[PDB]
């Protein structure tokens, strides 16, 4: 980078809840260590929590033995990947997280919206939530150009993708506009996007998707 | 098509279609930033020779590579109507620049930004390795890129953080400046930022030893970046 050279998943949950109103159990996808499954479980929610690594899922599975039985009873750990999973139960709501989406490339995001189709009972809903930049949350600037009949040509440039850079480790940062045209793409009925505070106060920061199938 | 704001406010106000040689100054980039040439050059997705007829003004012997059929034959009526020095240096193949495979390789391999930004990720992957098995030791890849202003600005620093553009998309919404039949054109498309392209090529096993922007217009503002790309 330019300048070497030179030298709490609470809010998030809400906002979740709020876009569902819950019978039956919740599928969430790359739960990690439960930073939102535990927020999740306090809603009283049934969550099957799926998690790739063999190590963060440890570390899951000691935080849920801390937790009240209650609590633990109504957790389901399943190792599996996001972007290619088959779990052959089908659920009423599955769940991802911005961090965990914006890990996926352009083809995995495929295998993500196409794995989550077949995990969807009828009118089933898929929530998201994304990290909205302020690139991403701005008004693109229109420019004119008047061109020989005469023509008006006007300009736009929308986001789609940026990094986030910090200082030595670069992450994807998709503009939510950019994921719902995928959704889209992928057969889904985007019927909501809603902006909102990632930690409950300020700015709004993130956009909580509703996808559903017709 | 493609239902821009602009365009559904004068539809409401006033038929809606999508959109879909003079890169002058760009042929010009690409040989000032080769230098030599000794030797055949490859010219990745070269449509109707845009490019490829100011190349062989220069001199080059060009390869020129090209998906389409119907494109290919408009090409080569184009050929046929040029004279026969012209004609006899420019040899026509069918391919794709996303994986592609010749029984020749070059001192210089080119591709221009319209025709990068139509390939995914993935498909810029297969690009990249193709080149580099059509490269002859020592050989060059250039690349045109379109800037953005987003992608032209130093990005905003607010621990350190910056968010460093990537990828947007150009939509263009065209009408006629009067205001029957009133057609306003509109289009989506690619519009990756030179940088991220030339961190794709690095991560490909490239070293980019050279960026230049300049203006495709040949005036105004520099609204391109000329790439310059070697095998180590």
């Amino acid at each position: 980078t330019p300048h070497a050279d030179v030298l709490d998943g609470t809010s998030e949950a809400r906002e979740f809840a709020t876009r569902t109103g819950v019978s039956g159990p919740v599928l969430e996808l790359a739960a990690g260590m439960g930073r939102l499954t535990f927020p999740f479980l306090d809603l009283g929610w049934e969550v099957t929590a799926l998690e790739l690594s063999t190590s963060v899922l440890a570390a899951f599975r000691k935080r849920l033995a801390e937790a009240p039985a209650d609590v633990r009873d109504r957790c389901t750990l399943v190792q599996g990947d996001m972007s290619a999973f088959a779990l052959d139960k089908r659920f009423g709501t599955v769940v991802i997280s911005s961090g965990s989406i914006n890990e996926l490339d352009e083809a995995d995001r495929r295998g993500l919206y196409a794995s989550v189709r077949e995990h969807l009972e009828p009118g089933g809903k898929f929530l998201l939530s994304l990290a909205m930049s302020e690139a991403a949350e701005s008004e693109p600037l229109e420019r004119k150009q008047e061109l020989p009949r005469r023509y008006v040509l006007h300009v736009r440039h929308l986001p789609a993708e940026e990094i986030q850079e910090i200082t030595t480790h670069r992450r994807r940062l998709l503009a939510p506009d950019q994921v719902v045209r995928e959704l889209v793409r992928s057969g889904f009925d985007v019927i909501a996007q809603t902006p909102f505070a990632s930690g409950g106060a300020g700015r709004k920061d993130m956009v909580l998707v509703e996808a559903v199938m017709p």
